[PDB]
């Protein structure tokens, strides 16, 4: 059941940002790592001195690095006058965010019809601004309101039916047409202390609803009325026999956060060989494949969707596979991206609900929760 | 001349450590940029609650990438119960370094034969203590007194004749053999408002003497007994026509700081052929190269040490010549390091001066200078 309940128009995910240190390093190893192009910059050099801002983008897929120059270089400007191109950047926030979090998911953009509007009714819906809604260049307007912990929802709309104003192409010299297959941002995982105040603060202010559905975590799904923005939240279930991976994020991350970006390939099993074959000289790592006993339990599972090439495939990539009642999800997951064990990347591809792909078809891998326990002991 | 003047024993250049936001993508992007290979880490999994470090080699360069974690994982530690690796880490310093400077170096670290005495030596003779000599396992000392800035020089002794206790090899897996022939640091230049108090302070407490030698800068290269460790440093020229790179170095690194490392190439032109090919997907930039005049006129300048092909790889590389009276320097220079237009990396190789080849062989490429500007306004 999907009662269609958002307060205002939302269309798609726009983009991701990462607060970092030094955005350069980041945006250059994950731009190497996930086959991602150099599209966009906001720098020193297009007369920002403000912040770094590198953009880089995978089909529609929008990954953006920012991090802050010395303050002296701005002393003296006001926001009237600011030479930042993201009006909401501030860099005692950006630095606070690093020092507590370390390198991690500051906003979560999804495009709306209009940005103004959709805060003023989140707000009037109980939602804590983060910064008003800002017009550039009266073209494109931006507003930020919590999500949870320091991570913020970000509205962006635009006039117009490049990126955002202020920011050039980058030269073709320096764009190098890295391709993987990754295709767009499926969902976007938050991890908090307490999933109900959680879920009923989000979706009090958006009116997503819930998506239809002892591991260490409970979970739910809040998604827009055509669920193609899927925003899930996890909480940790504590007293456990394996600690909750949930609970070891929060004390690592130092509180609630962003725990994983669900990246869309049009050909997984493409994008893996890619990364996989970079994994050690300067990309991302995954985590330990499962045993061969999961992927001889995948015949009974689903050998009505997937050959047994595509699944001997399946198995030296590490990939996983779970189904539900609409549809076939093949998923994996990296290794951490930075230092502390916080965020990490899934990639995944749908196959089935078939009308366009609807969204969420085959689930999120919950059903992998237990078959790894179950292929742990039966190759044990 | 070389009074060989050093207060204490002095033997080669042992480890650069960058302060950074994230050790883990800057590592990688070095890693693969460089072609080194990950060497050591201590972090969370060798049992370090307190910062992240990661060891790159290539042949004797040893690159050391170092963050903090969150100060909660190790609030119940004190000094003598730490498991920091590093003793002379601090939270709040590394934040503060990586707040004001942004991405760069932290510490010079040269191998002596008794990091204890170095020290005694260097405070008794005017250096400013930074943290005092900790004796690591019962094998390895390790002390830092100011060099400049917030840049420290770091005193290693070792009893035997790993990288330090504490750091455990890398796993094979993680361990990718690149190699682009980078084999050595060739010397470390720093930069400061005013080269006569910084020369005169390192000079006290060293022993090291002046090395035997308007483009916006003076400079002075400190030397130890047998020019191996090598330590230029500039001060800005000011009123000039064009801006000098000092002092915009001094005003986004907000104030004196390394601005380059040199590295030695067992063969120059492998090494870019290998750095350019990966300048676009993931790795490092370089300057822009000179014009064709600066290569036609190589020929009357070198044409007794390089070949016209040796020549004319220098072309399609970018390759800078110079040459003093002793021997033959090729160098070239990468963009910034990070996000600041403060720190880069020289990549060089030396010709001559046979004895081993003795340290300095060539010069800096001083010479550069006069010659960049004549084929500026010849090509023109
Ligand atoms: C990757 C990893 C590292 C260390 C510990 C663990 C438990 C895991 N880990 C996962 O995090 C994981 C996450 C999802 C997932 O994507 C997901 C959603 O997108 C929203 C609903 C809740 C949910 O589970 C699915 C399966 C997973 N599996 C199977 C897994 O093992
Ligand atoms: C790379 C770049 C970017 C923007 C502006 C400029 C001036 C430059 N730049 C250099 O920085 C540069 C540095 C050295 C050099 O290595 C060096 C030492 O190691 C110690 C003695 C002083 C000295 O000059 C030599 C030649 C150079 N040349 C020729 C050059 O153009
Ligand atoms: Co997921
Ligand atoms: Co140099």
């Amino acid at each position: 059941k999907n009662p269609k309940s958002d307060k205002f128009k939302v269309k798609r995910f726009h983009h991701i940002e990462f607060w970092c240190g030094d955005a350069t390093n980041v945006a250059r190893r994950f731009s190497w790592g996930l086959g991602m192009r150099f599209s966009a910059k906001s720098d020193l050099s297009t007369g920002n001195m403000v912040h770094a801002s590198y953009l880089l983008t995978s089909g529609d897929l929008r990954f953006l690095f920012t991090a802050p120059y010395s303050p002296s270089l701005s002393a003296g400007e006001i926001k009237p006058t600011t030479t930042a191109s993201i009006p909401s950047f501030d860099h005692g926030s950006c630095r606070s965010f690093f020092s507590s979090h370390g390198l991690g998911v500051r906003a979560v953009a999804i495009e709306v019809e209009d940005a103004e509007s959709a805060f003023s009714i989140s707000v009037a819906n109980g939602a804590i601004p983060s910064s008003p809604p800002i017009v550039l260049n009266e073209a494109v307007t931006i507003a930020e309101v919590k999500l949870y912990g320091d991570v913020v929802l970000r509205y962006v709309s635009y006039k117009a039916e490049e990126f955002l104003p202020g920011f050039e192409r980058v030269e073709d010299a320096s764009s190098f047409p890295l391709d993987y297959g990754i295709r767009r941002l499926d969902h976007a995982v938050g991890n908090v202390p307490e999933l109900g105040p959680a879920l009923t603060y989000v979706a009090g202010f958006t009116g997503f609803h819930q998506f239809a559905e002892e591991s260490g975590l409970n979970s739910a799904v809040l998604a827009s009325n055509d669920e193609m923005v899927l925003l899930p939240i996890n909480e940790p279930v504590h007293g456990t026999k394996r600690k909750s991976q949930i609970q070891t994020y929060l004390e690592h991350n130092e509180g609630a956060g962003l725990q994983h970006l669900a990246l869309m390939s049009e050909d997984i099993f493409r994008t893996l060989r890619e990364m996989r074959k970079r994994s050690s000289i300067g990309g991302f790592d995954f985590m330990p494949s499962p045993p061969p006993t999961y992927y001889q339990n995948l015949k009974k599972r689903v050998g009505d969707v997937l050959s047994d090439d595509q699944i001997k495939e399946c198995e030296e990539l590490g990939i996983l596979v779970d189904r539900d009642d609409q549809g076939t999800l093949l998923q994996i997951f990296t290794k951490p991206l930075g230092d502390r064990p916080t965020i990490f990347i899934e990639i995944i591809q749908r196959v089935g609900c078939m009308m366009y792909q609807s969204g969420g078809c085959g689930g999120y891998g919950k059903g992998n929760f237990s078959e790894l326990f179950k292929s742990i002991e039966e190759y044990e």
